[PDB]
């Protein structure tokens, strides 16, 4: 086991790397005013995220199978999300509903909520700008624990994530570690 080491650069503001998290984020939560967007440098969980990636390619065909999602969490996460990423122990902050994971909004707005962002004492929101590596995707439920088997036949190739609606998703969960790298951090305010 290695990692626990990263490093957390913010972005200025006249940099357009910052006004294109800030976009994306400004489609939903143009309501709110960022703080700061900050990029987070950990590179033991990126390059097992990479190798997780290269791997789905490599079976998915020409699915497109990373996205980059939101996930809203609170002031007192963000350091142990920076370190570890969004792994096993991390899946007991999140719900239940469509499996035991760790959920990706698909619209900044959604992760924005105070039950998901909980403003801190003085007021600060946090929500991620996530890349996720959804792949091919299902329909969820509260009982599972790892994704349903794609084939019945072949039931070890399992499904990537699983959604709330796979024609039209608005969340997705993930179940493994090394699946979703926490990119940035949005920090802001009402
Ligand atoms: C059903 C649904 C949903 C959804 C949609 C978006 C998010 C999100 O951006 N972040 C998180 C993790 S933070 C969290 C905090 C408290 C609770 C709770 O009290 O149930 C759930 C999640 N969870 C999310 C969840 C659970």
């Amino acid at each position: 086991m290695k990692q626990q080491n990263f490093c957390v650069v913010e972005l200025l503001p006249s940099d357009p790397e910052y006004n294109t998290v800030a976009s994306k984020f400004n489609q939903t939560c143009s309501h709110f005013r960022i703080e700061k967007i900050e990029r987070i440098q950990n590179p033991d969980l990126w390059n097992s995220y990479q190798a997780k990636k290269k791997t789905m390619d490599a079976k998915n065909g020409q699915t497109m199978n990373e996205k980059q999602l939101f996930h809203g969490t609170d002031a007192g996460s963000v350091p142990h999300v920076n370190r570890n990423g969004f792994n096993r122990s991390y899946a007991g902050k999140n719900a239940v509903a469509y499996g035991k994971g760790t959920y990706f909004a698909v619209n900044a707005n959604y992760s924005a909520n105070d039950t998901y962002s909980r403003p801190d004492a003085n007021g600060r929101k946090h929500v991620y700008y996530v890349r996720v590596l959804t792949g091919i995707y299902t329909h969820g439920n509260h009982s599972l624990i790892v994704p349903p088997s794609k084939n019945p036949q072949n039931p070890t190739d399992l499904y990537d994530t699983v959604t709330d609606n796979v024609h039209h998703p608005s969340l997705f969960v993930a179940f493994y570690d090394y699946q979703a790298y926490p990119e940035y951090l949005i920090t802001f305010r009402k």
